[PDB]
């Protein structure tokens, strides 16, 4: 049996070239001023070139691919990427199935927590470009965020890290769990979004073991509309005043990669708020293509099937 593996993500630029036409995409259309640009570009200077980020993804689609063929054998799986905001498109993505005579697919979208505005636009768009194309049929993977090896991995990672602190620290610590903010209207529709992140923060805080610990947004957008907050500056200063502790400990859970919102606005951005009040920073490694979290993945996508 042939089924597609249609990997969805918000995407990364894989050449400096695209930074402009990839900031224009996730602006509704707006091209950044030059200035703006100019700032972008610094930002993946800074944490060491946009080139790396983009691989990452085609490694979590392709090793999920062969971890799949791998534990079960009643299903050949062959991946496909389709992103929001660069080549290949989510529509793109769909069309080269067709092409390939795939009839079934699973998608999943690399991001654990179902929102109307991130997973639930990218199944649509790839139900309805396939629904264009006809028989192809797409049965869609809406949250994760809950699976136990997922948080397995996240709690193994802030127990490393409270067990790598000082004494001091250990006693005075600050969790803050957070994912990309959205705006605020998305609670319109009864949007989970920020619920199943608060389940999130309590599934890996309680398996960490962890008393204390916050549930924060970070990396919006610039619009008129309130996006959900409070972002994760505002919050690990309210939290510095009070209880004033002494090391915060950042999980950006939403997130599966190392890309530009943890390189940047958690290991700059919040870091020029720990570093400032002198309280210590931490952020343990993103899962990116490791082992274990491909596995958690495969788990996924399998339960959904029903196996
Ligand atoms: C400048 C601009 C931005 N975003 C928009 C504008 C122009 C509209 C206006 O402000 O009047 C527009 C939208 N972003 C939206 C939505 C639903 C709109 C309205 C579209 C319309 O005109 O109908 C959603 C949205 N946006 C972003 C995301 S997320 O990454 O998935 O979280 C999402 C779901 C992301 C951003 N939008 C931004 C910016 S940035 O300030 O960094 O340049 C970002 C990082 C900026
Ligand atoms: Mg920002």
């Amino acid at each position: 049996k042939k089924m597609g593996l249609l990997v969805m993500a918000y995407g990364t630029p894989y050449k400096e070239e695209d930074i402009e036409r990839y900031y224009t995409h996730i602006r509704r259309g707006r091209k950044p001023e030059p200035e703006m640009l100019q700032d972008l570009k610094d930002r993946y200077e800074a944490i060491g070139g946009i080139s790396p980020l983009a691989q990452i993804t085609e490694q979590q689609a392709h090793n999920l691919e062969q971890h799949l063929n791998e534990i079960q054998d009643e299903i050949t799986f062959k991946a496909y990427i389709g992103l929001k905001h660069i080549e290949p498109f989510i529509e793109d993505a769909v069309a080269e199935m067709h092409k390939d005579g795939i009839t079934e697919a699973v998608s999943i979208v690399l991001a654990p927590h179902f929102s109307t505005f991130s997973v639930q636009s990218y199944n649509k768009r790839a139900k309805e470009e396939a629904e264009k194309l006809g028989g192809l049929t797409i049965t869609s993977v809406e949250s994760w965020y809950d699976e136990p090896k997922f948080v397995t991995y996240w709690v193994d990672r802030v127990k490393e890290t409270y067990a790598s602190m000082p004494e001091d620290e250990r006693e005075n610590a600050m969790l803050i769990v957070s994912a990309c903010s959205l705006p605020e209207k998305i609670k319109e529709f009864g949007d989970p979004y920020p619920d199943q992140l608060h389940e999130s923060a309590k599934l890996i805080a309680e398996g960490a073991g962890v008393s204390e610990y916050a549930v924060g947004w970070q990396s919006e957008g610039n619009t008129p509309d309130p996006w959900l907050g409070p972002d994760v500056q505002d919050l690990t200063r309210d939290l510095f005043e009070q209880k004033g502790y002494q090391a915060f400990v950042y999980v950006p859970v939403g997130f599966v990669a190392d890309h530009l919102e943890v390189l940047y606005d958690n290991d700059y951005e919040c870091k020029v708020v720990t570093d400032d009040i002198g309280a210590s920073y931490y952020r343990p490694e993103m899962p990116n293509a490791k082992p274990e979290f491909i596995d958690a993945l495969a788990t996924v996508v399998l339960k959904k099937l029903g196996r």
